[PDB]
């Protein structure tokens, strides 16, 4: 288990905790993209968002809103984002599911989303075929 | 309401539906920052992540991993992100909670994260103070 997050859950590595219960553990990201940068992870070692089961999703997500409101009330930012990365090329460096809670203050934010639209590259029927394909795989969910 | 997403949920505005159940509706984002770009939203109207109740949270999140896997198997991307924006300054264009599920293919991806670390700007004691402060409200 060469997972830095499992060692933080196990206490082997110190952390600045903000929230903790039976299945969830939240703590400040030492990178602090912005003041209040928090990491919310499940204690169960789940590699990515794909390995989530309904039962595990239930013991996890509820903490996100609570922690988000706590950060918003403490530092009253002008905005806030939640980000999850799955896969090296998606930005995931540690293979243990984690959600970033990033408060926004404006000028100086260490986080920003590059947004390149491509709406003119898809026709209504293409979108319908694409969605229809994803949906078919979901009939079993 | 005057919410464009609530209108999609009601059926007034058409959409490329990807997923739908009792309390959740997911559809493609016409912006398609990447092929398969999908918006997952709760049928119940809430402006942002702050208005989540435990029950609504329970009936919502389970759909994200399911949709993520479907987009995974369909397009076989080399990565995938989930992004939620709260506040105009955070990128929120439509004020109805929503989760962006963005598959990544590499070269050409319309989405990317600007990451600027500031670890040397804080001392171990500062992290303790910042964290403790937050933890106070969470109790
Ligand atoms: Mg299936
Ligand atoms: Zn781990
Ligand atoms: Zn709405």
């Amino acid at each position: 288990e060469n997972c830095i997050f499992c060692k933080i859950i196990a206490g082997d590595i110190p952390s600045a905790k903000v929230y903790e219960d039976e299945h969830v553990l939240a703590f400040l990201d030492i990178s602090q993209v912005t003041k209040g940068h928090t990491l919310v992870i499940p204690k169960t070692h789940i590699e990515n968002v794909y390995e989530f089961t309904d039962e595990l999703a239930k013991q996890y997500f509820h903490a996100v809103p609570k922690i988000a409101r706590a950060i918003r009330d403490e530092f009253e930012p002008i905005g806030l984002n939640t980000l999850n990365n799955n896969g090296e090329k998606a930005g995931q460096s540690v293979f243990h599911y984690h959600m970033h809670i990033i408060p926004r203050y404006g000028k100086g934010d260490g986080f920003g989303a590059v947004w390149k639209t491509h709406a003119d590259d898809y026709k209504p029927e293409d979108l319908q075929n694409i969605s229809s394909s994803i949906a078919k795989r979901l009939a079993s969910s």
